[PDB]
């Protein structure tokens, strides 16, 4: 029943702000946004290519009421300071010709659409590192089997998307 642990070994505080950084420093910086396709503002969730950037502060909220996050629980992830055209700060997974992608929405969202993430601890590490799972509807329910990874588009944006191989890994650094 381990609760999530941050980069300094302390429990992640529900609703608190954290920087989602890669385990391997060489993989880039924190998570932020980019404007792609026909988007009116930055509604595409991406990983900063700047290794010194901590990216945007992210709020992690649980499906359960608690001061902490029970790692086996579903979580919603949102930017503490979302772009202007986003209706709310929460990330969602949207279908596309290229496959499911992590985005921000112009629409108000129902809990079932944002409470679709789950952190999965990686065993081979001295600190607490987590892969990020996406959990689609197992209909009245939901199931966490599909991982989140990176896809660099033609312009160099490192978009967070559902991937088959090579899931990203993260450490949660309290802002
Ligand atoms: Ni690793």
């Amino acid at each position: 029943d381990d609760d999530l642990v941050d980069a300094e070994g302390n429990l992640v505080e529900a609703g608190g702000t954290y920087y989602l950084l890669p385990h391997i420093w060489a993989h880039g910086g924190g998570i932020e946004t980019a404007k792609t396709g026909n988007e009116p503002c930055p509604l595409t969730v991406v990983r900063s290519p700047n290794e010194v950037s901590k990216g945007e502060p992210i709020r992690i909220s649980s499906q359960f009421l608690s001061l902490f996050i029970p790692r086996g629980s579903l979580v919603a992830l949102g930017f503490a300071n979302p772009p202007s055209c986003a209706a709310s700060p929460w990330w969602t997974v949207v279908d596309s010709p290229q496959g499911p992608a992590v985005k921000l929405s112009q629409q108000k969202l129902p809990e079932k659409d944002i409470l679709v993430f789950k952190f999965e601890k990686v065993s081979h590490s001295n600190i607490h590192v987590y892969k990020l799972l996406y959990c689609q509807h197992d209909e009245e329910d939901v199931k966490c089997d599909q991982y989140i990874g990176i896809h660099r588009d033609r312009n160099g944006n490192r978009r967070l998307v559902v991937t088959e191989e090579n899931p990203l890994e993260l450490v949660l650094l309290k802002a």
